[PDB]
């Protein structure tokens, strides 16, 4: 109930919302059906429009007008944004040459540069270049401030997940808004774009920027606007707030535009009807910048022009129907569209089975435009598993396509030409970032970054301590002139052991055999030097990874590779080796095909054994350092040590052997050498974090050898590829992957063909940031380089996307 008999007199767009049943006058009262009876009359005036004309100059103040051109309006802070241009001979902001803002130039009483966020829905990244002719204001912000070629949204590339990710710095699995439509089984409640459940605060996790500011004494304007409030009124409200007295004036604000997303759905991303929405966005930006100039704030405020996601060409005829795949269509609930989420229609149905659903959706049609996943098998870069609102069964839908349950859902629920929601590495889903102001850099282009990183920067801009989030604080320091956050490397928690030769061969009973008894002072001092680390500078280029948790492990040196061997997990946590451009690929000699050798540096009790692999009919093994890349026949025996062995399904060994035999050499040729760090990952609860020992759900049969869920590799080289990987003087270049360790290749529909037709495609889909691997392993890489730590943090957040 709301007693709407109160009045908004003197309360238009008040900043604290008053509790029911007293009537509200804030910018969200419409959305709650709770405004006072006179809100429209007093707070949403429209008379005479939004622009001063020559004849309105010096007028007598008429309070009925939407904005004012009278002489007192600057003091009252309610001029039309073009007042000084029309009435006082001033120029529009966009017509001024841009001049470097070296220091904040603020009116007295401003304690910090205000932050104004200008967020645009569906602003695809290529609009900045393709629409530049009709967006002069936005183009001046872009070219004179700091900008990225594009900003990567989060998956799913929907509106609410990405807006709340921007506000919190969290993956949607963590902040809880995992789609535009959700069902929460603990609540037994459903979240929808239309309706009032979405207003319930239990859906919204984390701590968004406006809460972080408020709790630390930084006042915030209210970020959200009821849809019927026109853009001109939102701009005027923000400008009016900026004229408030110092003790009442907010320091952070947000404007939101439902365009160009609204038209993009109707006409497609580049339909001829899209030019006018782009013009109107720019005009609104011009009004804000003109308004800031009037208030003498255009060289004081930091402005962020940021989008939530892009837009793709999608039509009704490009729809896949689950009725063409499933017999039991009526027993599932499908969350449809640019992604698919499937669950049982009724929890009292125990004839429901996800295994048969997935199989019926797997590689069933030659041109199939979606791929089913159990959510824990989705690429780890999507970080879309660890929430009860994310259904076990997920469909990754091809760009430009939709998935629906039945054909009647599409014509009884074409009427659209654009949509979004696809995989967040898709080019059409990318969106924009521009930073403009005293704290941002001048005329600076920064590399693409992910929108999860913005929350830290916005906290930096306001002097706030960020709540715990998924950005890497300091990775965007290169965007800022000042206010940078200078992080320290995390301290290493576990220091390694350096075992020498401590065990005789006969102490081992592992069931392993190797034909290695075929057998100097020349190359016997040499092999001693290698086992003591004499080639470690070549294969450990950036220092040893730091172990950031309490564990027991050994450093093992070899001619061709170095490893950190875990005595808890009975396998390396990491294996590091350098492959130069000139390195040659050899084969595994016939007599060494099944060779596995005890490591006389590591006790039998802390070693794997070959008998377990023999007895386990499902599990084979592979090697982290590849025997194919041994530098010499004698060095190849090191690659068969029991301490270099990891459990692998035979189906995965197809992938791994092709990567080790073919791709590493190809990358070394293309990048002028590469350094490779490979290892296992255990994430059985799919939370993105390293599993403790008591969370492992599968072992090699009859043993304590834990089975990894994933295998990673970090492949580093010199950004200036005229320099070899091991003699690099400047910035580095990296690509990484987190390959799921699966007993089948059902994910790859062409896997019965040669590995040259499908393996690299699979690896590209599971590309990863170094930072993702750090979360999954508890390791810290790149500890010893010549580069600044902030640059290294940027490198760790880089994602090689393989888009064009
Ligand atoms: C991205 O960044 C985020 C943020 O840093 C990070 O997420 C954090 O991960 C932490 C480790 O997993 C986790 O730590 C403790 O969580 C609870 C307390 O959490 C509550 O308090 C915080 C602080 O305000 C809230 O933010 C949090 O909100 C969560 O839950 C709400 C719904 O309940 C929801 O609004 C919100 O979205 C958020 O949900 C998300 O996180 C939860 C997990 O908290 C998931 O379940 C959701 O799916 C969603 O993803 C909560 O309100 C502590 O109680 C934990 O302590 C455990 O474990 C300890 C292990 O050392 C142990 O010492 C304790 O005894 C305790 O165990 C108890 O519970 C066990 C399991 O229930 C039980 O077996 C045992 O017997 C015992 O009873 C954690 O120490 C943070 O909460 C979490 N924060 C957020 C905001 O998510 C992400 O990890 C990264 N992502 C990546 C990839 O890096
Ligand atoms: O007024 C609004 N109407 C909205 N709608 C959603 C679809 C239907 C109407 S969202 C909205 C405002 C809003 C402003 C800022 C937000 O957080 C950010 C964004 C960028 C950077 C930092 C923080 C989040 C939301
Ligand atoms: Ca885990
Ligand atoms: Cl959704
Ligand atoms: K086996
Ligand atoms: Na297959
Ligand atoms: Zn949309």
């Amino acid at each position: 109930w709301t007693a709407t008999s109160g009045s908004c007199k003197g309360r238009c767009f008040e900043l604290q919302e008053v509790g029911p049943p007293d009537c509200r006058c804030d910018n969200l009262c419409k959305s709650y059906s709770s405004c006072c009876h006179d809100f429209d009359e007093l707070c949403l005036k429209t008379a005479r429009g939004w622009e001063c004309t020559k004849d309105r100059c010096g007028e007598v103040r008429n309070e009925e007008n939407a904005c004012h051109c009278s002489e007192d309006c600057l003091s009252r802070g309610d001029c039309c944004t073009n007042y000084q241009v029309v009435c006082k001979g001033e120029s529009h902001w966009v017509d001024d040459d841009c001049e470097e803002i070296k220091v904040p130039e603020c009116p007295a009483g401003f304690v910090r540069p205000p932050l104004i966020i200008f967020s645009v829905d569906g602003f695809r990244a290529s609009y900045m270049k393709k629409g530049s002719k009709v967006m002069p204001n936005i183009e001046k912000l872009r070219s004179c401030g700091t900008h990225a070629p594009y900003m990567r949204p989060v998956y799913p590339t929907k509106t609410f997940p990405n807006l709340y990710t921007l506000a919190t710095g969290l993956y949607p699995e963590s902040h809880g808004i995992v789609g535009n439509s959700m069902y929460d089984p603990v609540f037994d409640a459903s979240f929808h774009l239309r309706g009032r459940e979405k207003f319930n605060h239990r859906w919204w996790g984390g701590q968004p920027l406006w809460i972080t500011a408020t709790k630390q004494g930084v006042r915030a304007g209210t970020f959200f606007w009821s849809v019927s409030i026109p853009h001109e009124r939102r701009i005027l409200t923000i400008l009016q707030w900026l004229s408030l007295p110092d003790n009442e004036r907010p320091s952070v604000y947000a404007f939101y535009s439902e365009q160009p997303d609204f038209s993009g759905h109707k006409y497609g991303p580049f339909g001829p009807e899209m030019t006018n929405p782009l013009r109107e966005i720019d005009k609104t930006v011009g009004q804000l910048m003109d308004g800031l100039k009037q208030l003498r704030l255009h060289r004081c405020v930091n402005v962020i022009f940021v989008g939530d996601h892009g837009m793709e060409d999608v039509t009704c005829d490009r729809t896949e129907f689950l009725s063409n795949y499933l017999t039991n269509v009526d027993d599932i609930t499908l969350v449809p569209g640019t992604l698919g989420r499937i669950r049982a229609k009724s929890i009292n149905n125990s004839k429901y089975d996800p295994k048969t659903i997935i199989a019926a959706l797997t590689c069933k049609k030659p041109d199939q435009h979606f791929k089913p996943y159990m959510k824990q098998h989705l690429p780890k870069r999507l970080h879309y598993a660890n929430n009860r609102r994310i259904e076990d069964i997920h469909l990754l839908v091809d760009r430009r396509w939709h998935v629906a349950r039945k054909p009647l859902d599409v014509y009884k629920k074409c009427f659209f030409q654009g949509d979004h929601g696809f995989d967040n590495k898709v080019n059409s889903m990318q969106t924009v970032f521009v930073g403009y102001g005293p704290t941002f850099k001048y005329r600076t282009k920064v590399p693409p970054f992910e929108n999860i990183e913005l929350y830290n920067v916005m906290c930096d801009l306001l002097g706030l301590k960020p709540a715990p989030n998924n950005g890497t604080h300091g990775s965007l320091n290169h965007l800022l002139r000042t206010n940078t956050f200078r992080p320290t490397m995390p301290d290493e928690v576990s220091r390694p052991n350096y075992p020498g030769i401590m065990y005789l061969q006969s102490e081992f009973d592992l069931g392993c055999t190797c034909d290695d008894k075929v057998e100097n002072k020349l190359e016997e001092l040499n092999k001693r030097l290698h086992t003591k680390g004499s080639t470690k500078e070549r294969h450990l280029l950036y220092g040893r990874p730091a172990v950031l948790y309490r564990t027991s492990y050994d450093i093992l040196y070899h001619t061709d590779f170095e490893s950190g061997y875990s005595e808890i997990f009975l396998m390396p946590l990491w294996t590091s080796y350098t492959i130069s451009k000139q390195a040659e690929v050899s084969s595994i000699p016939e007599h060494l095909t099944n060779c596995v050798r005890p490591d006389v540096r590591v006790s039998p009790g802390f070693s794997q054994n070959c008998l377990a692999y023999k007895n386990d009919k499902q599990m084979s093994y592979g090697f982290l350092f590849p025997p194919y890349l041994s530098s010499s026949p004698e060095a190849k025996y090191d690659a068969f040590l029991v301490t270099n062995m990891v459990p692998m399904y035979p189906a995965f060994k197809r992938v791994w052997a092709y990567f080790q035999r073919v791709l590493v050499k190809k990358y070394a040729s293309e990048r002028n050498g590469v350094n490779v760090i490979s290892g296992p990952i255990f994430d059985y609860n799919y939370d993105g974090l390293r599993d403790t020992e008591d969370e492992i759900k599968q072992y090699v049969e009859g043993s304590s050898i834990p089975v990894p869920t994933h295998y990673y590799s970090i492949i580093t080289s010199c950004l200036d590829f005229t320099q070899p990987a091991d003699k690099c003087d400047g910035p580095l270049s990296v690509s990484s992957f987190i390959l799921p360790h699966r007993p089948d290749n059902d994910e790859s529909c062409n896997s019965s063909e040669d590995e040259s037709k499908w393996v690299e495609e699979l690896m590209k889909m599971h590309t990863a940031r170094v930072r993702d691997i750090e979360h999954l392993t508890g390791l810290d890489f790149y500890r010893k380089t010549s580069r600044s730590y902030s640059e290294i943090l940027t490198l760790k957040t880089y994602l090689h996307t393989y888009e064009s």
